[PDB]
């Protein structure tokens, strides 16, 4: 009669995700991702924030900064660079997590990697990214209505399950790093539209961490705190769906794989790609401009934008989160980059723009089988001068899985901030699974 | 201020603390208190484990780490020093909390103390007892019997006001801070019985000293984070009864006065203080003992017991939620002291003694007036041969408010683990309010 704390750490640690040429394969693109999204925040203000904050407490320089030229403890670096990775909104999502994995799991890991086993990082980034997705699918949607942030709530029990299995704890301590994580568990949704909502993902790696080195410490702790009444799915979640649905299938195939990391070509919500996809094809085909189009209407499925909270941004950062922002940028003969998601006000001609763009829900068009998520599509319809119209669909868009990035969009958007050389040495080391090169080359300057 | 979170912030900025004489004395009191239970737990092999973890981690040598003879970093300090002063179930218990303020709140203001505004301390601790109370009332009985484990869910919040009354944040900075603190809570009950939960106490204060450095750097954040359906209160609590609760008569009278901090003569659970108390006077009056004694009966009004969760404990330190334990314990002629409430196993002998001690439910006895807690006795009733019996009633233990700690019951506490000489300059240091002397004499070195 095996609980779920010992259920899930006996199938973390005797998992073989190195026997995954597919999950390796989909590992080795999740760094290059992480990576290509850290450093084109690398001029955030709010990571020179924290660096003050933590050069003021001191630490040995262990582990890089991502992107920022220095080196500072394990712990820190965890806050630090999952921060860093999830500033801009660039860096992946997982379906099952509701959140943002790589954020969370890989600061966890390029601390472990910076002072051992690094030659499990690739593996344990599998594992950790099946915990994620496994939490994400058992702790019930009421967890996230409620107002809990998955990103956050998640990402201390996955990072401490990824690390575990880096290091090589053992079935005990690894029980005991499980709920060192889940008492530390912590992260609230109110905190979106600011930089707290980043930080999350760093204390989340940071609290994993600490929970593994406190079970390494040998430090007393409940060995079961996923179970009973008290349980941490009790608590937060959906104890009976977890009992049905944690375990179930474990590994291969893994679901860093399948339903698979989503890796953003837009630095803004996920839930705006669709849209941006579709209007980028409608001005591509057919030249239409802010000037041209009388109004947009975006067509979503019932409930397919309720991420996108700002229908009136004022700011970059709300237009984020604005369909009527993305595609009026777009219009206006803009790129759907960074610096046009900053804290920066939106001109008046964008905001004239974003007043003539409306939302309207379909609930008979079938989505599309490979519609990423499932259920998910946007159509954006223009309407132009002499009564004439044009739409586009998307369903699954351009980094999702079923609509996969290229070789080269890779490499484009790790070079958006380095050097073809810089761009080509990462990828070489991660291709050789040379995590010792890999955490060299990605400290910059 | 209209909404709870600034409504509370504004109620700590504009706090008057040291117009009460009553609440500056209370509040030395209660860092001598504070220091005796640290100082008492200086071998602890807990502290250890975590000075270790910090020594790898690396830091500024800053703030004092009680009782252990170095400095560290400022958030490491208050991971250290909440532990330490939690670390044996010797340091103090407020009934609104419902939980060990003092272990949260004094190790976040000595970090802030180390660094400056020191003549603020006092005030401060008085008004972090005063956010932790009525964080305790506010959040519900729910809160508490699903799981969550007071003193590290409410103590970031009550550290982050603490810390942010002594530094002088302003409105906005201090509505910050809450939401920081707020989205760091967490804590399960589930660690129970492991040095995990006395942990919690120095991860809440940690995470609230986080909470105070982070608006100081001008780091982004929501100012509403207890408001709205996603609220603080609507996610972990009751948001009706914080509404009609949380800052209605703030600050009249101070919570730190009235109900009141309990300072413990004991090295365990409080609900077990009455039996203690009353078996110490049996023994002292009838000279009863374990060798003349047949049995025990314990009489308890209904639910006065629940915290004394075992009932046939192993070791001391379960015994110290055994009355069974307590009362046999004394029987055999043993001090009610640190080191038998160890980790070592209970000898068989006592043991024996612990199978002839049971617990009745009284529920028509009426508590006296000047109970502590409300509603609280506890009788002993001892069996003897020819069918005598002699009882013992206590209705407020020894260091309960109403029944506080003799100035010469302070000085024994604190020379458990220092001579006379050095007592006696801390609580001079701490009577003229010399919190820098204070703080260089309770590092021990």
């Amino acid at each position: 009669k095996q609980g779920l704390t010992a259920g899930l750490a006996e199938a973390v640690r005797t998992s073989q995700p190195e026997h995954s040429v597919d999950a390796i394969r989909k590992a080795k693109k999740g760094l290059l991702d992480f990576t290509a999204a850290s450093f084109a925040g690398r001029e955030d203000k709010g990571i020179q924030k924290l660096l003050r904050l933590i050069e003021d407490e001191g630490g040995r320089p262990l582990v890089p900064i991502i992107g920022q030229g220095k080196k500072a403890a394990p712990l820190q670096s965890a806050m630090l660079n999952g921060f860093i990775a999830h500033a801009l909104d660039f860096d992946d999502v997982h379906s099952d997590v509701r959140g943002h994995p790589s954020a969370v799991i890989v600061p966890a890991l390029i601390a472990s990697a910076a002072r051992g086993h690094d030659e499990r990082l690739l593996g344990a980034y599998i594992v950790g990214v099946e915990v994620m997705a496994r939490l994400g699918e058992s702790i019930g949607s009421r967890h996230y209505e409620k107002g809990w942030h998955n990103t956050g709530t998640l990402g201390a029990i996955a990072a401490a399950c990824a690390v575990g299995y880096a290091e090589e704890l053992t079935q005990e301590e690894l029980e005991k790093a499980i709920g060192f994580a889940a008492t530390q568990s912590a992260g609230m949704r109110v905190q979106f539209g600011t930089e707290m909502k980043p930080l999350h993902a760093g204390l989340a790696a940071q609290a994993g961490l600490l929970a593994v080195k406190l079970a390494q410490s040998e430090f007393g702790g409940s060995r079961t705190a996923f179970d009973g009444e008290t349980g941490f799915f009790s608590l937060y979640g959906d104890v009976e769906k977890a009992q049905h649905t944690l375990l179930n299938d474990w590994g291969a195939p893994w679901r860093i794989v399948q339903p698979g990391l989503w890796f953003k070509i837009y630095p803004f919500c996920s839930a705006a790609h669709h849209a941006a996809d579709a209007v980028r094809q409608l001005i591509s085909e057919e030249t239409i401009s802010a000037a041209n189009t009388e109004r947009i209407e975006v067509i979503f499925p019932p409930g397919g934008d309720a991420a996108l909270t700002e229908r009136s941004p004022k700011t970059g950062e709300e237009g984020r989160f604005s369909v009527e922002y993305v595609i009026a940028l777009a219009l206006h003969g803009h790129g759907l980059t960074v610096e046009h998601f900053s804290s920066q006000p939106i001109p008046n001609g964008i905001q004239t723009t974003i007043g003539h763009i409306q939302r309207v829900y379909d609930n008979a068009t079938q989505p599309a089988p490979h519609a990423v998520p499932k259920g998910r599509f946007t159509i954006v319809r223009a309407y132009l001068s002499d009564g004439r119209i044009c739409e586009a669909r998307v369903d699954c868009p351009k980094g999702a899985p079923g609509n996969e990035l290229s070789e080269e969009d890779i490499i484009e958007k790790l070079t958006l901030t380095v050097p073809q050389e810089k761009a080509r040495r990462i990828i070489t080391a991660v291709e050789k699974a040379d995590i010792k090169e890999f955490l060299a080359h990605i400290e910059l300057e």
